[PDB]
DNA sequence: TCAGCCTATTCTTTTTTTTTATTCAATTA
DNA sequence: TAATTGAATAAAAGGGCGACGTAGGCTGA
């Protein structure tokens, strides 16, 4: 967690720092590792002072070509928030990935709204026990926040009820220019404390009720290609681990079972090139459910069992 | 539940009030609802103007992030009204709740018509008696309506037919647009007298009839999405009960394995994110049916038992 | 009642208004119920015309917000048909609500048929008897149809069944097709002159015969769904007491008991859904019928025995 | 011409078919 | 003297088994 306030050197004056804030770049990291096209048509920053920004964030973080062994050190650094489940930990080796892209797929009932809110009291839990020890924020836009969720899985970690209630914030993201609006506001926290956390149930859920296919057809496809910029320059900027529920469309297969899937969820190519780690989840027997991995050569294919009881996400 | 009637502030001229109110949203809350290029589209609109609407309405409603200490509370002030049988009740922690999406779906003969009529008499009651002291609003295209069960039912509980027959009031929708059609009264009327309750007892009987043209996303689909983001908006309008009714399927592919007869019920994927809650419809013997929760994040997935008596229901 | 004579207005043009009368809409009430984009599909028609007329239908019939008061004084306006035998219309308390759908299925030679003669008769009284002094209709695809037993009824209330034969007016179905298309030439005979009863006294004994199941049955049931929203129509349009007779198969596995024998009617659930008033016919001794009911928002699970007499239903 | 025709190459590896309701202490003497 | 049940059973295996079609679109036209 770095703020701007290093930025304030080489003949800048303090007008100018004020209008990289209110641009939406509120890290250090957001100026260098940012497209140049985005940040020049800014009225009121000139040519000669916008190559000024660019040459001071360049040697403090390095773009230049670093060692792969350091870059396998960057594969090991993760903290590792796990999600509760030894057997996803024996899945995803370990837990979730903290600045990876992590998809899980859900349809009804399969404990989506039951894993996000295990992993939002995990957050305070120290390291040994495996969550990152960190504030963090479940931003809503199916109006399903639960305090009794939240308050009861607590008393299976056995923390107090009060720190979890000062733990993870919700806004309800009315809608798909909402979601900007708390991006960078989410920033803005950001550079406040420190977050580990950030989960969205139905991000994709607004992409099904903005944009009444087809006409539009182009703009239902850059607002996703848009959301997914954004949550990677946090992902990039701390490290944040980022938790996100996909919807899923049945797919009309149903002559006769030969690869019979309803199947090849919502959000297109674009987010199967952003999710490098995608999961399925899936109804089993009684309330057991099932979580695999698809469409990664990062984790390889497997399946465990997580099982949404009276306690939580257990077995 | 603010209307446009005090966004005339700081410019905002007298024809982008009542326009906006015509066209769809007659509501500061539908404002923040409503997203940026659709407000261009609207004929007699400009980009500056689109502006000046958005902005302005956002200094009216706020959209921070709020720690989760406080919707504990904004739980915590839900009426969430009774269902006339506390076995329900306490399979339900008091009932349903307002400001949701709860379903009744059944084969047939087993009360998605009588359930409704129970609860069209509970919003006339008062708080300690479950009711929110306002009025229910039933919709439906079958022709489920029967006032003389609605005169039987204030019996049961006392209370006098006329003044509830001042109350809860009906509508017939034709067709699936028809409903959308009828959708804006909601919020006509609501802004006049609080309501506590929306009844729309054939959600998708009207798209069981007009399909795409093989599946697809068009009218079966994208304008069931319509619907449904319009009954989370009246979600998140006013707070108000709604309960929703979606007809039941049959499955021919599962020959005889672990159960003969399973339904998994129409609408597929979008009716299922959209549902926070579902309660499955079984008859028992003669009088007797079966309440089975379907897919609550607050509560488990238990069974009761209630009984259609003359009364209503019972046990 | 109202036809597109009461359309034609507002320099609305001619030549559309036949097309409605071509695409079986020969009332307004009908293109009012009709959703909006079928109709833009209609082959030479304006698309802001089409609109024209759907502010001009919304216009003309009440397709406005009303409550429930008023609907009570308009439900109490039901004709209530009764069906000659007294025994059968204190279980139906009062007889047959007229504008709605009333399934009879049952077995062989229960009376599925006979009723059906005996209703047909009965509509020729005024309405102090119970009659409903209009013409009324038969669609048969049994053949099944025997004007000799109508002069029986006939003899039994005093009234020439020449005065009735001059009424009901007898069709033949042969195809699932020929069945739809029998009610757009009825509809024009409910315009031109008053009808009470609208049977199709085998209505679904045609589509099990030319659908085979298990693929070629989503064709059969759409199908089936889409001769059920021209069925409902005709009820709300012109105030006809609408009586389907299904028949009935029989259920083979290990849910055989007595009593119930196991029947499940035929229809799966989209004649299912579509009851107002569903029946249920069991032979007990002789000539005496038991009349169970199933599925009805107003009566309770009773039975009523009924004798099929030499002269129509008796007691 | 489209509409009937033609079946272009594909492509990646693993999940769950019952029950008549006694034990006991009984839930009441 | 309480006495009927709130509770609980399983390794064998049935009076059971069957789906639309727009996707490469030649030739007939
Ligand atoms: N009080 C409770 N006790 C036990 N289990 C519970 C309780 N409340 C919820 N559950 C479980 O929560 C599960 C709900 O799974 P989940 O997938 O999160 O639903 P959902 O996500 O809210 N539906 P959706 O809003 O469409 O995402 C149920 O299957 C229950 O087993
Ligand atoms: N007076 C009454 N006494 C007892 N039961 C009644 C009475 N009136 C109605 N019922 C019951 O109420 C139920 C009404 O049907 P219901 O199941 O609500 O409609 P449904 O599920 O929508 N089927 P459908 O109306 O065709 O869509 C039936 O089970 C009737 O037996
Ligand atoms: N003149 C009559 N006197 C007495 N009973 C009669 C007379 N004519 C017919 N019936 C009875 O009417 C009943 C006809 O049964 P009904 O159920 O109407 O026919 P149905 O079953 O629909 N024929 P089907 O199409 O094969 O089902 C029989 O039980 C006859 O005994
Ligand atoms: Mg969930
Ligand atoms: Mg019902
Ligand atoms: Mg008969």
């Amino acid at each position: 967690p770095q703020p701007i306030s290093r930025l304030e050197q080489c003949g800048i004056n303090a007008n100018d720092v004020k209008k990289l804030e209110e641009a939406g770049y509120h890290t250090v990291e957001a100026v260098a590792y940012a497209p140049k096209k985005e940040l020049i048509n800014i009225k009121g920053i000139s040519e000669a002072k916008a190559d000024k920004i660019l040459t001071e964030a360049a040697k403090l973080v390095p773009m230049g070509f670093t060692t792969a062994t350091e870059f396998h050190q960057r594969r090991s650094e993760i903290i590792q928030i796990t999600t509760g489940s030894k057997e996803l930990d024996k899945l995803l080796q370990g837990g979730i990935e903290t600045g990876s892209i992590t998809e899980m797929f859900g349809e009804f009932r399969t404990g989506k709204t039951q894993i996000c809110h295990t992993l939002a009291v995990t957050c305070q839990l120290p390291i040994d026990r495996g969550g990152g020890e960190g504030k963090a924020m479940y931003i809503d836009t199916e109006g399903t926040f639960r305090p009794e969720r939240l308050l009861a899985v607590a008393e299976r970690y056995g923390l107090s009820g009060s720190d979890v209630l000062d733990n993870v914030a919700y806004a309800r993201g009315f809608n798909t220019d909402h979601q900007t609006q708390l991006l960078y506001q989410a920033e803005d926290m950001m550079v406040e404390s420190r977050y580990a956390l950030l989960i969205v149930d139905s991000a994709t859920a607004l992409y099904r009720t903005d944009y009444s296919g087809r006409g539009e057809l182009s703009a239902r496809q850059m607002h996703l290609a848009r959301f997914l910029r954004m949550l990677l320059r946090l992902a990039d900027e701390f490290g944040v681990a980022v938790v996100i529920t996909n919807q899923v469309v049945a797919q009309v297969d149903g002559a006769a079972m030969f690869a019979a899937d309803p199947k090849k969820p919502i959000g297109g190519n674009i987010i199967a090139h952003a999710s490098t780690t995608r999961l399925y989840l899936r109804k089993g027997r009684g309330e057991t459910r099932i979580c695999k991995i698809y469409d990664s050569p990062c984790l390889p294919e497997a399946e465990a069992m997580f099982a949404i009881n009276a306690d939580g996400v257990g077995d």
